[PDB]
């Protein structure tokens, strides 16, 4: 419907720049042919064209053949974390300009959203740290109580974005710290964990405050679809960790799990939530896995486990989810958090960055990963606000002075997956005809359709085919620095 | 021997003070009868290398953890221990007043400091100097005419080096490394960012720049010193990231292959510096063993490669086992070499003065090295002032010895010590013999035996609970010891 309006702020690409009456959308092909949406680092942002399926090929040139019976993961989707610094961003433009904001991410019009993360409390990109309980000692949480950033802020965006989606949308909870007395340290940093022993006074406490947490936004009329048994929990062994933490080892988090979470949630009116483990960096994998789910006291609670990663880092990826796949290959992972940025924390219109995002999102899917979450859905051109200057990058940058907010390559990076591969979309087999620098992942839709995403993260134009055996040959070109998703009917 | 001057700074130990007249040092080791140990023990508490004797004797009272010698299991043999003489340390030694400069060498190089038999030399600037030369900055040079060393090396290296060979007793070998070539030589031309030899391996750009490996020899060769092993270039793989923030030079696995089989190899062959080593890799252990495969798996390059150099600072994104026990497995005759050893958590200063975490974190990474048949170890900046420099970029990084030049005073780190129970025990061609734990247990532990036979043991203890301690030397019997919480010993004796 509208064009990207690019804005240069003089690195390699471009923002779309959207404002109170204008932002870029969609509207939204028969067998025969497929569609092929494209972004570059040139300027072209989810621009549609449409070929034709050739019945034959001939060519010493690159081939991806889909196999269409190798089937792997479920996708259950993508999408980001309503922060505080997040929503007060958004809360903080106009009311039209708001809506167009939450559309982007939320609208069929936008990138088709159907995750949301919700801080349990204040995490760093907050302006303040309060928790939910902070009466000393208040064991019986009769001073349990949502503050404004839950009330004003957080729960009204997250209702207008649920109204704004078709799509059902799935909210995930993840505590940084509990009350200050509950913890070995006295403070919501630093190196310090739950006071006592499993099973005891202080962790059924917290275990509590888990089931108050979700009947105080139940009150507000939402539910939830999981939650993480605590965010990095390997931060808080670390001394000096400057923000809200929580520390937990493994066998302290298999206890805690066994003892009293899992019960707790068990017996409340909550039962159906799902519990996540680990929710931390994937180099923690296999071990952290290992200790809880061999006790199965505790893996009759966990659902899945919740991954992290740093974009600017590169680690192997079969080592830690793989080998986790093929320990536990009826625990789903999840990657529910991934950021960029510190170099300068926002470098608007950066194409690495963009291309940092979709290289993670398909390194996660071709191991066995069935969602993935971005961090802040929002922040200023300094990557705040944060209450302890830890800025980063986020793919919309609120320009509060113009009323106006930045769609980076990121948001693009990001939409190429969101829009195109709906929740229970399985991935299938997509093998390469020779060595090449592309990344490349296939997947069915629920109906029978196929999406295939390739990003070419050289300088270099790649011509290639794609292979499907029910329909022919899609010709094609990757220009250098190019992010394309095919689409195609097969019945 | 004078003991440690200690002074807090507010972190979890304390440094021992040096100055122009006063420096802690040993007396020359020496070993006691057969049925006797040696143990030197450092603690956070504030020993530093404490000496003590006891009996290894037939009755074994322990009823807790014992480590048994098993010296018919043999790995590798050790090439030593040293660290970076960079424009940096250079400059930070040179402020010292002529009597603190030589407690500071004697510290390192002396058998009565800690024995280091290694020195890396960067080959002109890196992040660690006050400007951004190299050897070659006339351009449009092919033969290197004007090819030259600038005072950071005649007035400020060299010296040093000198100064720290004369001290030694022990023959010490030089390791050199370049960051960047000339900007003319590159497809930026800038001596940062994304950028790589201009053409392709075998022409005159591959060849100048191979030349100029030559040139750095002959020149150093001109002021009698001579070097054990240059790398093929200093981390490699910065080179191919946009915006890379100091000097680097880019190349693929590939490039590295090809250059090291067209240029470099054959160039230091056809020289008289033909005996020099050509270490490959020098960059974070990750890109193992991938790296190994491209390069090694050509006979034409692979020929000229005696060893692989891996740098720490990324360690904690790769286990030891999938990187370094990998590699050894494809390729068990190419020795594996620590070139770049250093650190610093994002919201801790580059200096902590006393720091026992950042000396735990050097003896836990010695250890694991020595676990996965790594041979060797280089330290980076040999000393840094109090806010970690001088680096024209940015203070990333701490030192072993920090020099407040304001006070002609200058500190031993923590990590100095750490270091110092390997360096100093550890002679060249000592080989990493079994120790086998009897049950599950929180040290970290390796045993090594000298040339002449004698028996070495390094513990260390990153827990705060006290550790009782059984030793079996088949040959002679049980030592009875305890290993303190947040403690490093050094154990050494005679088998006979
Ligand atoms: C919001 O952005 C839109 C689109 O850039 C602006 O609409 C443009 O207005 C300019 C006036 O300089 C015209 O040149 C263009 O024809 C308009 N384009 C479209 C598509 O309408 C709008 O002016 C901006 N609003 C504010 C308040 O600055
Ligand atoms: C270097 O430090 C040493 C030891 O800290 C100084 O020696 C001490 O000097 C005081 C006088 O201020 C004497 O009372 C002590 O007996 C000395 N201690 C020892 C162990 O000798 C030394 O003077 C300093 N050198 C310089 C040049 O300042
Ligand atoms: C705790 O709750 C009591 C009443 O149940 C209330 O009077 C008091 O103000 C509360 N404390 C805080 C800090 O809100």
């Amino acid at each position: 419907a509208r064009p990207c309006i690019p804005k240069s702020f003089g690195y390699s690409s471009v923002v779309c720049v959207c404002n109170a009456t204008y932002c870029d959308s969609f509207d939204p092909p028969a067998l025969g042919t497929f569609s092929r949406y494209e972004s570059t680092r040139s300027g072209r942002r989810m621009e549609l064209s449409m070929g034709p399926i050739q019945a034959n090929h001939t060519g010493t040139g690159l081939l991806l053949t889909l196999q269409p019976e190798q089937k792997f993961q479920k996708v259950k989707g993508f999408g980001g974390a309503m922060t505080d610094a997040a929503a007060l961003n958004i809360l903080a433009l106009s009311p039209p300009a708001q809506n167009l904001l939450l559309k982007s991410y939320f609208s069929e019009e936008g990138i088709g959203y159907n995750i949301i993360r919700v801080p349990m409390a204040s995490c760093d990109f907050s302006i303040r740290t309060y928790t939910y309980a902070d009466t000393p000692d208040d064991f019986q949480l009769h001073n349990f109580s949502l503050p404004e950033e839950d009330t004003k802020l957080k729960i009204p965006l997250i209702h207008r974005a649920l109204q704004l989606a078709q799509r059902p949308v799935s909210l995930l909870a993840s505590p940084w710290t509990s009350p200050t007395w509950l913890k070995t340290n006295g403070a919501v940093n630093g190196k310090g964990s739950l006071k006592g022993q499993p099973g005891d006074i202080y962790h059924q406490t917290w275990a509590r405050y888990f089931v108050k947490f979700l009947d105080a936004y139940a009150e507000h009329k939402l539910q939830f679809w999981a939650v993480t048994a605590e965010n990095e929990p390997s931060a808080g062994l670390l001394s000096g960790y400057p923000f809200q933490c929580l520390g937990f080892t493994p066998e302290h988090q298999r206890d805690f799990i066994a003892r009293d979470l899992g019960p707790t949630l068990a017996n409340s009116t909550h039962h159906n939530v799902r519990l996540l483990m680990l929710d931390d960096q994937r180099l923690l994998l296999p071990h952290w896995a290992k200790v809880v789910l061999t006790d199965p006291e505790a893996a009759k609670y966990v659902h899945g486990i919740a991954v992290h990663w740093y974009l600017d880092f590169l680690a192997p990826a079969k080592a830690t989810l793989g080998e986790t796949h093929r320990l536990f290959p009826n625990t789903m992972l999840f990657a529910s958090e991934a950021c960029v940025g510190s170099e300068q924390s926002v470098r608007l219109g950066s194409w690495d960055r963009g291309m940092q995002y979709s290289h993670s999102i398909i390194t996660n899917l071709l191991y066995h990963v069935v969602g993935w979450t971005d961090w802040n859905l929002a922040l200023n051109p300094e990557g705040g606000p944060n209450w302890v200057r830890n800025f980063v990058d986020s793919p919309i940058i609120v320009d509060i002075t113009k009323d106006t907010f930045y769609k980076q390559p990121m948001f693009y990076h990001l939409g190429h997956f969101s829009k195109f591969i709906p929740e229970g979309s399985q991935r299938v087999g997509l093998v390469a005809s020779q060595k090449n620098d592309l990344d490349a992942v296939a997947l069915m839709h629920p109906d029978g359709s196929a999406v295939v995403v390739v990003l070419n993260r050289s300088s270099k134009d790649v011509p290639l085919t794609i292979k499907d055996p029910a329909v022919g040959f899609l010709e094609t070109i990757s220009p250098g620095y190019s992010i394309h998703t095919y689409l195609w009917h097969r019945q």
